[PDB]
């Protein structure tokens, strides 16, 4: 069986010294946990994720990552910058930036293979918008999404490559899509992988379900075959609530 | 006379560990100066500048920072985060922003306001591409660009914001504008912001020119009036090259 991953987006809150905080508590409250647990903060709050989560059993990650190794690109953070502080995953194509920063498939791939090259697992995000559900071609975009970020992407090995869908509309709005309707989407996203990069590959990707993650519907999204953990936003803001939901994993 | 700044944009190079020596290094080696130094590296190299710089005359800041407070936007960084690390500048709207990601001048004012509000000084940049320098239109480019960017924009005093003229076609090639032209540019801008801002805030306000700076031709980009000190790309990342351009400040 694959190994459950619950990953926290905190998107953009908290300040690096109220992190250490969090991260200390964290740290003395762990309990043995089979599953994996990870927390994905601001570009800034990595170096203390590093310091204060390194020794723990709690892994890390950025929220976005240049699709250049290097160079001329004020503002942006390269694969090198995020593997020297040791983050063993980084989120590529979240609904947020390609909704308000125009990233494209073809710039998630690259940022992908940016994060491959330097051994990096992508946290790769695909999810059609309501529109689309509405008109029932949730499947169809979400694959075509899914090949056009996946264009030139090749993995060592399923280890190093984790999925996420998460529904636009399930996004911040209290809608999470029902545990049947995402096992049927991580389904077709699985089958995809197979054709993609090989059954045996394809079987060991987590395949993680995004939008609305919290405690009180987590254990049933995670009761799906093809749900292998979450991303988790809102929920993953108060200790407690992350608490909660690692627990559920187990 | 306006105390001389000299901002080094390392846009996306080094790693933290590497930043750890680079740093260290500038302090053990950084001579008594009457100018003021600081250095923009990527984010997640912040944390270290604030530990090694701290206690020293140079300063640090951003090279981006979000438009909003705080939120579900995946990627970005806070400019209370950036407080939270003591960062006394953040550039706003460089031209590669503005190119590879789109940014409007209504984007870079309310990023400049968000600094703002958390006391970090923008250093906002402005400048115009060849062909528009070429038909004679810099100055109604600039300005224009200058005025866009600044709606709405009220800083407490001229201590609080910095503008950055970089001619884009100066940018990376090597080729820096002619110390008369930046004069000139400089003049047009200072101009405008008295317009904006009043005179006593104008006179006060630091204007940087940026694009191609190094060690052999600062000087004399520095002889100009209301040229204020540079803001720094290629020629800030090696430390010897650095400590050159400060000492040119003196
Ligand atoms: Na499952
Ligand atoms: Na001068």
């Amino acid at each position: 069986m694959r190994r459950v991953l619950v990953a926290g987006n905190w998107k953009m809150h908290k300040t690096p010294s109220e992190a250490r905080v969090w991260f200390a508590e964290l740290k003395r409250l762990l309990p043995p946990l089979q599953s994996e647990a990870a927390v994905l903060p601001a570009f800034p709050i990595l170096p203390v994720a590093k310091e204060v989560l390194a020794e723990t059993q709690v892994g890390y990650g950025a929220q976005d990552v240049s699709a250049h190794k290097e160079g001329a690109y004020t503002g942006e953070v390269s694969a090198r910058m995020l593997s020297d502080l040791g983050c063993r995953y980084a989120i590529v194509g979240h609904s947020e930036r390609r909704r308000y920063h125009g990233e494209t498939d073809a710039l998630v791939a690259e940022k992908a293979k940016r994060l491959l090259e330097e051994g990096i697992t992508p946290i790769l995000c695909v999810g059609e918008p309501l529109e689309v559900r509405e008109k029932g071609e949730a499947v169809p975009y979400t694959l075509r999404q899914l090949r056009g970020s996946l264009e030139g992407v090749e993995p060592p090995g399923p280890e190093a490559l984790v999925i996420a869908y998460e529904p636009v509309w399930a996004i911040g709005t209290g809608k999470n899509a029902t545990p049947e309707d995402a096992e049927a989407m991580h389904q077709a996203i699985r089958k995809a992988l197979s054709e993609r990069y090989g059954e045996a590959f394809a079987s060991r990707v987590r395949i993680l379900y995004g939008g609305s993650v919290n405690p009180k519907n987590f254990a049933d999204l995670l009761s799906m075959p093809n749900v292998d953990g979450g991303l988790v936003g809102g929920a993953s803001l108060e200790l407690e609530s992350f608490l909660a939901l690692l627990r559920i994993a187990g």
